[PDB]
C-alpha cells in the first residue's frame, strides 16, 4: 500500500439467511430489496473513492419450504447477483449430503470457506481455508470457520470420516500461515460460531468472543459472525441488547482489539462496518444494521392491525425478481403435495405451545416415538412453529411446523435417570420457549417434586430401561434441558424432524385429533 495514505473500506455483512431469497408475506426483506440496498452502497462508496467487501456468515440452507426443496439454489444464485465476496460454511450447510454442498459451491460464484473441517483418514481440509481480495492496492484475506458442534448437532451418517477441529486453534494457525506467506494488510474471519455475552457459551461450543480473546491482539480487523442469530448491538460492556429495535444505532462488540459483528438473520439487515486503513492500522469509523424493508406490527384499540415500514421503502431490483420468480414458482409446484389429512385443527399457536400441552405436541412426539421405538418423549414448546388446520395436509404445512432442520434422537435410560430428567424438565415454566410438551408422561408437579409419576400409565421402576425421544437441540442442553448426548444410552438417528413428522402423518392418515388430545396427564401445583 501507499505510505501514510488513508483508505476507506466498507465491510457489508449478513448471516443465517436460512432460505429467505424472497420477500416475506408482509413484503419484508428478500434478496431483491437486498440487491437495491447493496447496489446503492457500492455506488456511494465508489464515488467517495472507497472499497466494498460483502461477506456472509453462512447458514444459507434451511428455513423456507420453497428454498429447502430446491437445495437453496435461488439463494446461492441470488447471492451471486447481490455480489457476495466470500461465505463461511455454516452447520446448516451439512443438513444436506456433502455432494449437495459441492453443487452449492458450483452455483456460488464466491468461495464457501472453512479452515477447520478435515477428512479424518487423510488429514486433508474439505474446503478452502481462506480467500484473497485486492481492494484499491490493499491485500485482504478472509478466513472461514465453522462451529465444531456441527457433527454433534447434525446427521452422524455425514461425518464418519469428517472432523470439525476447534475453530479458535485453527484460526491461530491460519493467521500465522497468512502472516508468514501472503502477508495480507487486513485479515477478516467470517464465522459461524455464535456470539455469547462475555464468552459464556453454556452448552454450546466456544464462539467468537472466546476466539477473539485467544488470538494475538488485533490480529483480525473483525469477526463477521453468525450461528447464534443475533443483531450484535451492545447495551453495556459484555452484554448484547435484549429486543434490539430496527433503525436504532448498533454498537458492535470489541474483544482483544477485534470487532465482533452479526446481522441477526433472514436478510432482515445488512450490517455495515465503515473502516479507515492507514499504515497497517484499521479503525472503525461507523457501524450500522440497515433494515431491509422491516415492518412494525401496529395494533389499534379496535383490534385492527397493519404492518408499517420503520425506514423508507427499498425498491425490489427487477433483474433479481426475473432471476428468482421461476424458482419461487418451482418451489410452490414442489410444495403442492397432499401428504395426508386431519379431522381437526392441530394447535401449534405460540400462546398455547409455550403455556399448555397441545395436540400438535402429542402428534410430533408420537411421530418421534414411533420412529425411535421410544416409550416417552419431550420437546420444547418453542420448537413447534405453526398449527395444522383441519382438512388436507401439505408438505408445506409440515415444513412450517418444523422449519429448523432439527434431528430426532433417543436415549435409553434407567427409571432413576427418567425420574431425575423429568423432575428437572418439569421446572421449565409456561410463557417460555423452554415450556415442555410431553407424551406418555403423567404426574402432579408440586414443590419441585413429581407425584404419581407414570410412563404409559405405569409407575416408574428405577431398575427398568426406558427409551425417550427428543430433538438434538434439547438432548445437547438446548433451552437448559439436562444433557443426554454424553450418556451411554444416547443415539442420534440423523433423521430430520419435518421428514419424521411427514412420514408419520402419511402412514397414520386420516388423523383422528381425539387420539392426540391432552387430558391433564401432566399438571403443576
Ligand atoms: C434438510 C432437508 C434436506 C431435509 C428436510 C426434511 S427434514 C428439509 C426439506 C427441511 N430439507 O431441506
Ligand atoms: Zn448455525
Ligand atoms: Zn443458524
Amino acid at each position: 500500500y501507499e505510505q501514510d495514505k488513508t483508505y476507506k473500506i466498507t465491510v457489508l455483512h449478513t448471516n443465517d439467511h436460512h432460505g429467505h431469497f424472497w420477500r416475506n408475506e408482509y413484503g419484508e426483506y428478500g434478496l431483491a430489496a437486498q440487491k437495491t440496498l447493496v447496489d446503492g452502497i457500492r455506488k456511494e462508496v465508489a464515488a467517495e473513492g472507497g472499497s466494498v467487501l460483502l461477506l456472509s456468515g453462512g447458514d444459507i440452507n434451511t428455513g423456507v419450504p420453497e428454498s429447502d426443496l430446491q437445495d437453496a439454489e435461488p439463494d446461492f444464485r441470488g447471492m451471486n447477483l447481490v455480489g457476495y465476496d466470500a461465505m463461511a460454511i455454516g452447520n446448516h450447510e451439512f443438513d444436506n449430503p456433502l455432494t449437495v454442498l459441492r453443487q452449492q459451491e458450483k452455483w456460488a460464484k464466491f468461495p464457501l470457506l472453512s479452515a477447520n473441517i478435515y477428512q479424518k483418514s487423510t488429514g486433508e481440509r474439505l474446503f478452502k481455508p481462506w480467500a484473497l481480495f485486492k481492494r484499491q492496492d490493499l491485500k485482504i484475506a478472509v478466513i472461514g470457520l465453522t462451529t465444531d458442534d456441527t457433527a454433534k448437532i447434525g446427521n452422524p451418517e455425514y461425518f464418519t470420516d469428517i472432523e470439525f477441529r476447534k475453530p479458535a486453534d485453527e484460526a491461530k494457525l491460519v493467521i500465522q500461515e497468512l502472516q508468514q506467506t501472503e502477508k495480507p494488510d487486513i485479515i477478516i474471519a467470517a464465522t459461524h460460531m455464535g456470539h455469547y455475552d462475555n464468552g459464556e457459551h453454556g452448552s454450546n461450543a466456544p464462539g467468537d468472543v472466546e476466539m477473539a480473546r485467544a488470538l494475538p491482539a488485533g490480529s483480525l480487523a473483525m469477526i463477521v459472525g453468525g450461528h447464534s442469530q443475533d443483531p450484535v448491538c451492545m447495551a453495556a460492556e459484555n452484554k448484547k441488547q435484549v429486543d434490539y429495535v430496527p433503525g436504532t444505532p448498533c454498537k458492535p462488540d470489541q474483544q482483544n482489539g477485534i470487532w465482533i459483528v452479526q446481522a441477526h438473520e433472514w436478510g432482515k439487515y445488512v450490517g455495515r462496518a465503515d473502516f479507515e486503513f492507514r499504515n497497517g492500522e484499521m479503525k472503525m469509523v461507523n457501524y450500522q444494521l440497515i433494515p431491509v424493508n422491516l415492518k412494525k406490527k401496529v395494533t389499534w384499540e379496535d383490534g385492527k392491525s397493519e404492518r408499517v415500514l420503520y425506514t423508507p421503502e427499498i425498491a425490489e431490483n427487477q433483474q433479481m425478481i426475473s432471476l428468482l420468480s421461476p424458482f419461487q414458482n418451482k418451489g410452490k409446484a414442489q410444495l403442492e403435495v397432499k401428504i395426508g389429512e386431519t379431522n381437526g385443527r392441530l394447535e401449534g399457536d405460540r400462546d398455547k405451545v409455550r403455556f399448555v400441552q397441545t395436540n400438535m405436541g402429542r402428534l410430533i412426539l408420537a411421530a418421534q416415538m414411533d420412529r425411535t421405538g421410544a416409550d416417552f418423549a419431550v420437546m420444547s414448546g418453542g420448537g413447534i412453529r405453526d398449527s395444522i388446520e383441519a382438512g388436507d395436509i401439505s408438505y408445506k404445512n409440515v415444513l412450517k411446523v418444523q422449519p429448523f432442520g432439527n434431528v430426532v434422537v433417543y436415549a435409553d435410560m434407567t427409571g432413576k435417570e427418567v425420574i431425575d430428567y423429568l423432575t428437572a424438565v418439569a421446572q421449565m415454566k409456561p410463557d417460555s420457549g423452554a415450556y415442555p410438551q410431553f407424551a406418555n408422561v403423567s404426574f402432579v408437579a408440586k414443590d419441585g417434586k413429581l407425584n404419581d409419576l407414570k410412563i404409559k400409565g405405569e409407575p416408574v421402576d428405577p431398575a427398568k430401561t426406558y427409551r425417550m425421544a427428543t430433538l438434538n437441540f434439547n438432548a445437547t442442553g438446548g433451552d437448559g434441558y439436562p444433557r443426554l448426548d454424553n450418556k451411554p444410552g444416547y443415539v442420534n438417528t440423523g433423521f430430520c424432524d419435518a421428514e419424521v413428522l411427514k412420514a408419520y402423518i402419511q402412514k397414520s392418515s386420516p388423523l383422528d385429533v381425539s387420539v392426540y388430545e391432552p387430558k391433564g396427564e401432566v399438571s403443576w401445583q
